[PDB]
C-alpha cells in the first residue's frame, strides 16, 4: 500500500468519509419527520459509497494501468464508480429541496450519467488525442447541469419557503464552484496532459470530494429546510 | 478509424444522433408545462446516450474481439450499453402516455433489462451453440414486452384523451415493427449465423436506431398528447 | 458442463427458478387490482433474473478464475449480478407491504447496494487477507438492513391492516433467517476460508436462493395483503 506516494491522501480520504458517514448516521437517529428522513438517507449514503471506493483505491483494487503516450499510466477507475452513484444523489438533494418537477430531475440525472460515463470512457481510452474528445463531451454535460441549477432551480427556490431558498442558494453556490474544479484537475492531471503529478492530483480530488460530500452534507443537515413546516 | 469498412455507417449514425439530440434540446427550450417537460427530458436523453455510444464505436472503444467458430469475431459491445438505458426510456415514453400503473411499468422495464442483458451475454458467449440459447431467452422477453404493449396498453389508451389514444397507437405500431427487426438482424449478422457481413449489419442497425429514436421522437414531440389538458 | 461437480446444483437451481418464474407469471394473469399488480411484477421478476444467472453459471459464462492463496480459485461472479438486482426487489416487496416512507426505502436499497457491491469486490480481491475486510463491511451493511426491518418496519406494520401485519411478520422472519446464512456460507466456502468445498457451497446457495425467492414469493402471492381493501 505504502509503495504508492499518493497512499497518504487515499488513507486520509477513507478516514474522513468513514467519519462523515458515522456522524450523519448518528445524527439522523433522532429523526421521524418523513421529509427529513429523505434528506438524511440521501446524504448519509453519499459518503458511505465514497468510503468504500476510497478504500478500494487504498488497497489497490480500484486502480488499473492504461497504455497511452507510450507509457503504462496508473488510472484510478474507482472514482467513476463512486461518482456514478454519488453525483446523482447530490443532485437529488438539491432537486428535492426546491420540489423540482419530475422531468427536470430526469434531465439532471441523465445528463449527470452522461457526464460520468463519458469521463470514464475518456479515462480508459488508449488513443491519447481521443481522451480529450470525451473530456469535452463530459464537460458539455456538466455545463448543462450547471445551467439548470441556475436558470431552472434558483427561480424555483424563490417561490418556496425562505429557509429552503436560502439553504438552496448556499448549496447551489458550493456545488457550482466545487464541481467545476473536477474537469480542470482531470485535464492537467495524470488522466489528461500530465502536468500535475498523480500524488498532487490525488490530494486535490480528496479535498474536493470531502468538501463536496461531507462539507455539503454538514450545511444541508443543519438546516431547518429539510423539515416539513410543522407546528 | 477508416480501417473498418463499417466506419461510414458509424459516422453517419453519430451525426444523426447528434443532430437529433440538438434539435430536441432546442425544441424543448420553450416548454413550461410539467407533463411536456417529462416527455422532452426522456425523449432528448435517448439520442444523447445513443450519440455517445455511436461515437465510442466509431473511435474503436466500443468494440471487442470474441473467439467463436475458430475465429476472432468483432463484436460491438457498446450497442448493449446504449440499449440498456435507451430502450427502457423509450418504453417509459409509451407508458407515461397512457398513464400506466406502476406494476406494469416495472414489469416492462424489468423484462426489457432481461432482454438486453441476455442479448449481451449471448453476444459475448464463446461457445457458438450457446449464443442462440441466449438469443431465444432474450426474444422471449421481447415477446412479453410486445404482448403487454398490445393487450395491456392499447385498451388503456382508449379510455384516455383521443389525442393520446391516437398518438399512442401510432408510436406502438412504430415500436413493434422496428423493435422486432433487431433480433432478426442479430441472428443473421456477425453475432449469430454470420450470413450478412458486419458492414451491412451496421447499416441495418443504424437505420433501425435512427428510426426508433429520432423518428419516434419526432412523432411524439409534435403531438399535443404530451401536454396536460389546459385552457 | 458436467466437467464441474457442482453442475448438478446449478442445473437444479436453473430448473427451479425457471419453474417458479412460469408459475408466478401464470398466477398473475388473472389480476387487475393495481396494488396486486405491483407485487406480482416485483415478485415474478426476482426468479426470472435468478433463472438467467443460474443458467449463465451452468453454461460456464458466469465463472471466472481469481488468483489468491497461490491458487487459481473458481469464483462464480454471476451470483452478484443476480443479487444486485434481486435483493433490492425483495426489500421493495417488504417495504411496499408496510407502506414505507421514501427515505427509508432509499436507505434500504442503498445499504443493499453497498452490501452486494462490497461482496463482489471481496470475491474478486487478490490479496487474501483483504477479502475479509470487504466481507466485514458488507456484513455491517447487512446488519443495518436487518436492524431497519425490525426497528423501523415491524412497528410500522402494526398500525396497518391485520392481514398485512401478519404477512409482513412472516416474510420478515423468513428474510432475516435466510439472508443471515449467506455471509456464513461465503466465509467458510471457496470465497473465504475454503473449509467447505465448492460443490457443497453451491448446493447451500441453491437451497437458500430457492427458499428466499420462490419460497418467499409463494407466501407473499397467496396472501390477501397484496390486494387493496375493496368490497
Ligand atoms: C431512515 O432514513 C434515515 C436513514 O439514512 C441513513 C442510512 C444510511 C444511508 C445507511 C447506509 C450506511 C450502511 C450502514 C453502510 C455500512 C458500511 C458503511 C460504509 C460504514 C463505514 C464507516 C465506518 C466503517 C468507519
Ligand atoms: C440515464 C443515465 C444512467 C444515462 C447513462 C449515460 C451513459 C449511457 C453514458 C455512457 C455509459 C457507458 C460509457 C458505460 C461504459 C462502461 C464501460 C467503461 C465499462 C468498462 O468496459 C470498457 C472496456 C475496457 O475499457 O471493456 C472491455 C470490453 C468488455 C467486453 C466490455 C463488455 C461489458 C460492457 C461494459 C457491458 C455494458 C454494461 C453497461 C455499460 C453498464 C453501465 C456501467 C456504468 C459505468 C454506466
Ligand atoms: C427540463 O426538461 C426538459 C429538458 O430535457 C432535455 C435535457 C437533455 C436530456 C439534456 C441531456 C443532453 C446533455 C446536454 C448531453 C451533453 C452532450 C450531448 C451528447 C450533446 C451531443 C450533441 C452534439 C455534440 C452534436
Ligand atoms: C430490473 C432489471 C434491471 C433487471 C436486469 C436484468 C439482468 C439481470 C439481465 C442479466 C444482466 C447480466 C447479464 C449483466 C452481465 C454483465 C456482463 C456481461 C458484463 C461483462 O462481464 C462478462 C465477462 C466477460 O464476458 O466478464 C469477465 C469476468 C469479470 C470478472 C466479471 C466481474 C464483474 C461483473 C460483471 C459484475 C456484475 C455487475 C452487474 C452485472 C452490472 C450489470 C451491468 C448491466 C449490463 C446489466
Ligand atoms: C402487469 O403486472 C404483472 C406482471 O408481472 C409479471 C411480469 C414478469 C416479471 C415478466 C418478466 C419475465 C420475462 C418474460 C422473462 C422472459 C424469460 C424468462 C426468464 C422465462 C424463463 C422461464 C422458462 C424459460 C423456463
Ligand atoms: C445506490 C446504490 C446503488 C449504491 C451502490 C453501492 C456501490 C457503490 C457499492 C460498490 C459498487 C462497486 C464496488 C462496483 C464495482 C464493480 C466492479 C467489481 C466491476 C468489475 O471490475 C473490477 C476489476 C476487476 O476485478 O475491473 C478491472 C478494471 C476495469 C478497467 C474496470 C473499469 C470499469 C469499471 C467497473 C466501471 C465502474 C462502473 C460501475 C462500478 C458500475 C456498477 C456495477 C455494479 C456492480 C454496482
Ligand atoms: C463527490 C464527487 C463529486 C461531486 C464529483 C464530481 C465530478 C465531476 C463534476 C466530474 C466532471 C468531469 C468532467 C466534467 C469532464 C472530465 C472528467 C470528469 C469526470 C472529471
Ligand atoms: C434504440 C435502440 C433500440 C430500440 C433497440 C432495440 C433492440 C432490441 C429490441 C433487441 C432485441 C434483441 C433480441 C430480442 C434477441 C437478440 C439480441 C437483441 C438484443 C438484438
Ligand atoms: C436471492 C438472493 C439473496 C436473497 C441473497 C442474499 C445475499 C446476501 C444477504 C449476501 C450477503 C453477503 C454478506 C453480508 C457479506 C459476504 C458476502 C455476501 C455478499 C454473501
Ligand atoms: C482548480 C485547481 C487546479 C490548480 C492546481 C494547482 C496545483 C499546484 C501544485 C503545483 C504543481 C506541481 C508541479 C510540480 C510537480
Ligand atoms: C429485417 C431485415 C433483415 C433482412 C436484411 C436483408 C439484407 C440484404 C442484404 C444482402 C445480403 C448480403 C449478402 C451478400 C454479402
Ligand atoms: C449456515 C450453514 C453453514 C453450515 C454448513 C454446514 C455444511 C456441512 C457439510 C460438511 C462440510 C464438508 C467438509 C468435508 C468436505
Ligand atoms: C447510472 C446510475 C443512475 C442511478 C443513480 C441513483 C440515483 C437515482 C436517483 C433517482 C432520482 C429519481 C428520478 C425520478
Ligand atoms: C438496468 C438499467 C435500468 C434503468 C434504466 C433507466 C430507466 C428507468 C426508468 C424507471 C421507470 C420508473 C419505474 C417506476
Ligand atoms: C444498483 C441497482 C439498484 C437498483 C435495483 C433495482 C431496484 C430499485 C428499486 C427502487 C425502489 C424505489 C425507490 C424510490
Ligand atoms: C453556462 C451555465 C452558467 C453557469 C455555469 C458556469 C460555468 C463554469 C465553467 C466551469 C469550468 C469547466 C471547465
Ligand atoms: C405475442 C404478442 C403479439 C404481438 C407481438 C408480435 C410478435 C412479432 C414477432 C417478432 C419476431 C421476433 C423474432
Ligand atoms: C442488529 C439487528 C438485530 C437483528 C439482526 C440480527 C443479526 C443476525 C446476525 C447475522 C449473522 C451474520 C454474520
Ligand atoms: C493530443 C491533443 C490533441 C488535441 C485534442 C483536443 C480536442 C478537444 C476537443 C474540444 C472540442
Ligand atoms: C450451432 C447451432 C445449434 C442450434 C442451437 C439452437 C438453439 C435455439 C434454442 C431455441 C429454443
Ligand atoms: C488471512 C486472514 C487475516 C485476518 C483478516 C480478518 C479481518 C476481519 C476484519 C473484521 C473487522
Ligand atoms: C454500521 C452498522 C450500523 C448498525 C447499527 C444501526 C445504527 C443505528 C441506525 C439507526 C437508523
Ligand atoms: C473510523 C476510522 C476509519 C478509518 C479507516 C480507514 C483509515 C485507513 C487507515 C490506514
Ligand atoms: C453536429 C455534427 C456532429 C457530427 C459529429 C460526429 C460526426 C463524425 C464525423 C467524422
Ligand atoms: C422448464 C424447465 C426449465 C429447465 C431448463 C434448465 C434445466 C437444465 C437442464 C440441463
Ligand atoms: C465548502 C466548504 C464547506 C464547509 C463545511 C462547514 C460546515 C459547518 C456547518
Ligand atoms: C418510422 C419512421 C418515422 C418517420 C419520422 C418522421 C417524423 C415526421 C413528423
Ligand atoms: C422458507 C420456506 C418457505 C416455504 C414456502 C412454502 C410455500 C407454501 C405456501
Ligand atoms: C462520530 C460519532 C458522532 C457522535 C455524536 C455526535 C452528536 C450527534
Ligand atoms: C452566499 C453563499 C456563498 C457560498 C460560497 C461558498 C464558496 C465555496
Ligand atoms: C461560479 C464560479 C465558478 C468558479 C470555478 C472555479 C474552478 C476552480
Ligand atoms: C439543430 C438546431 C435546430 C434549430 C431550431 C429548429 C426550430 C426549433
Ligand atoms: C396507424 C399507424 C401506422 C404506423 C405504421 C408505421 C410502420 C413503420
Ligand atoms: C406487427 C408486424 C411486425 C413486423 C415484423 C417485421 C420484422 C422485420
Ligand atoms: C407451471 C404452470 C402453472 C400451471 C397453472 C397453475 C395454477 C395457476
Ligand atoms: C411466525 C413466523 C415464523 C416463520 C419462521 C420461518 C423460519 C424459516
Ligand atoms: C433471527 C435468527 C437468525 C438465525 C441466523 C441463522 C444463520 C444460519
Amino acid at each position: 500500500i505504502t509503495g504508492r506516494p499518493e497512499w497518504i491522501w487515499l488513507a486520509l480520504g477513507t478516514a474522513l468519509m468513514g467519519l462523515g458517514t458515522l456522524y450523519f448516521l448518528v445524527k439522523g437517529m433522532g429523526v421521524s419527520d418523513p421529509d427529513a428522513k429523505k434528506f438524511y438517507a440521501i446524504t448519509t449514503l453519499v459518503p458511505a459509497i465514497a468510503f468504500t471506493m476510497y478504500l478500494s483505491m487504498l488497497l489497490g483494487y480500484g486502480l488499473t494501468m492504461v497504455p497511452f503516450g507510450g507509457e503504462q499510466n496508473p488510472i484510478y477507475w474507482a472514482r467513476y464508480a463512486d461518482w456514478l452513484f454519488t453525483t446523482p444523489l447530490l443532485l437529488l438533494d438539491l432537486a428535492l429541496l426546491v420540489d423540482a418537477d419530475q422531468g427536470t430531475i430526469l434531465a439532471l440525472v441523465g445528463a449527470d450519467g452522461i457526464m460520468i460515463g463519458t469521463g470514464l470512457v475518456g479515462a480508459l481510452t488508449k488513443v491519447y488525442s481521443y481522451r480529450f474528445v470525451w473530456w469535452a463531451i463530459s464537460t458539455a454535460a456538466m455545463l448543462y447541469i450547471l445551467y439548470v441549477l441556475f436558470f431552472g432551480f434558483t427561480s424555483k427556490a424563490e417561490s418556496m419557503r425562505p429557509e429552503v431558498a436560502s439553504t438552496f442558494k448556499v448549496l447551489r453556490n458550493v456545488t457550482v464552484v466545487l464541481w467545476s474544479a473536477y474537469p480542470v484537475v482531470w485535464l492537467i492531471g495524470s488522466e489528461g496532459a500530465g502536468i500535475v503529478p498523480l500524488n498532487i492530483e490525488t490530494l486535490l480530488f480528496m479535498v474536493l470530494d470531502v468538501s463536496a460530500k461531507v462539507g455539503f452534507g454538514l450545511i444541508l443537515l443543519r438546516s431547518r429546510a429539510i423539515f416539513g413546516e410543522a407546528e
